[PDB]
């Protein structure tokens, strides 16, 4: 999987731990060894939610299967307490897009997942 | 809905109020309510469209529904005419990527807007 | 097509012309006209994947067709080779989300693509 954070956050609210706790619960939740899984995380953003500059964050979480209904409901229950815990979120000031891909749309070490 | 602009234009070619006015136009444009709109704005990029570095913007308008044919030249018109008003960005130099997302794959405040 | 280049290399890492010649080469790879692609390269990114912070990259590609099976396995050995040979990334450190647009989705110039 691949875990994307932009947030309004500044960097050194962010820290230095995340990505690591991003990384080893996202293996969790997922059931996807932690060596494939990709954090991106992006402070001191130009932001807005609600039309309101107040903390916020707009994530995506892309995976290979392990997408659906139930699991993202699960998924955001997760993820908005990693972000309140950590970056001082407020739960309602989060997005996060959720994308099942296709094996034959993600490359890496020079080929595909196909 | 989210919008996010990514452009090579400088931060402080950005203007006050740029944020508030997005919000502002996405609600009227898509009928959503402001307070679910999030918007997000990233100056100083390196960016290269087709080769050359003048002022350009990559762009995505996420939504659940009120995306289509027409809707979508609709968006344009709007969006781009906003960076290039504000910005400064010539609307040939503009993309926007649109994407119909299913409410079961948008995550908010602990689940899903499913 | 646009081509989008997360990564923790450092700016100074980027080599001087790099943007042209992701430019040069999608056009070559997706038979596209150079005019019209698109590429934005992110440095400096706070980034992990497998839990690591060595070098890293997380990409997407975006095109109107021009997507597929063999084509995107292509389109990796491409880019990978790339990556690995001008920002000294490891191949196996990159991935590459390849996204099939719809033309009516694809927003540019005050229109949308069709
Ligand atoms: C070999 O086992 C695995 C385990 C996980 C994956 N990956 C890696 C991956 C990369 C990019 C992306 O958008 C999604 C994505 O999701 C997966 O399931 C791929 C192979
Ligand atoms: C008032 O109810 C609403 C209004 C708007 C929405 N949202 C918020 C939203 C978040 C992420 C995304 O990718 C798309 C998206 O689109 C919507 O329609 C959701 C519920
Ligand atoms: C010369 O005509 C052309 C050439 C290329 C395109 N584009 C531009 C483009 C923009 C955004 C995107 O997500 C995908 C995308 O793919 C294309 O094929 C569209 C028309």
């Amino acid at each position: 999987p691949m875990f994307i954070v932009n947030t309004n956050v500044p960097r050194a609210s962010v820290p230095d731990g995340f990505l690591s706790e991003l990384t080893q619960q996202l293996a969790q939740a997922t059931g996807k060894p932690p060596q494939y899984i990709a954090v991106h995380v992006v402070p001191d953003q130009l932001m807005a939610f609600g039309g309101s500059s107040e903390p916020c964050a707009l994530c995506s979480l892309h995976s290979i299967g392990k997408i659906g209904g139930a699991q993202n409901r699960s998924y955001s229950k997760l993820l908005c307490g990693l972000l309140a815990e950590r970056l001082r979120i407020s739960p309602d000031r989060v997005y996060i897009n959720y994308y099942d891909m296709n094996a034959a749309n993600v490359g890496w070490n020079n080929s595909t997942f196909a």
